[PDB]
């Protein structure tokens, strides 16, 4: 449970590692695992459609019946939802769209939900069709996160460039 291995240390609570986030979670077996959300909980794409993809779709019935419940989900909110056969539990997060001209702001508050839960394997938020700079969201995320964050980074190009702009 948790075990987490292979991490290079960026500050005292946030980790990264070059790795697929979804092979990391069936080997880690986490208590929390952070999907990079819409709100509409609607897993097509990017990380979301990943992690959704190895349950098999049983992410998006559950999904599906929580917007039934709640309605969308607000940009900058969060909701604890089953994590079936990758963790105990998926934290969906909905970071801001810039592309759409949503406020980067909301970044922080997004990152804010990490700190409910004692240790996360996350993706960096708003990266890719999100729009926004990740190594900004790695800055947003070291400032505002007190809890153990392990992050996943797939794109070699990518991590190497984050762990310059962080350690040098």
């Amino acid at each position: 449970v948790n075990s987490f291995s292979g991490y290079l240390k960026l500050t005292d609570n946030v980790y990264i590692k070059n790795a697929d986030i979804v092979e990391e979670a069936k080997k880690v077996k986490p208590t929390v695992v952070v999907n990079a959300a819409n709100v509409y909980l609607k897993h097509g794409g990017g990380v979301a459609g990943a992690l959704n993809k190895a349950t098999n779709n049983a992410m998006q019935v559950e999904s599906d019946d929580y917007i039934a419940t709640n309605g969308p989900l607000k940009v900058g909110g969060s909701c604890v939802l089953s994590g079936h056969n990758l963790a105990k539990h998926c934290l969906h997060v909905v970071g801001p769209n810039v592309n759409k001209g949503e406020d980067i702001q909301l970044l922080k508050s997004a990152y804010e939900n990490f700190n409910q839960h004692e240790v996360l394997l996350a993706p960096l938020l708003s990266a890719g069709i999100f729009g926004a700079d990740p190594i900004h969201s790695l800055r947003v995320c070291v400032d505002t996160v007190r809890t153990n964050v392990y992050l996943a980074v797939f794109d070699k190009n990518l991590y190497d460039k984050l762990v310059s702009s962080f350690l040098e």
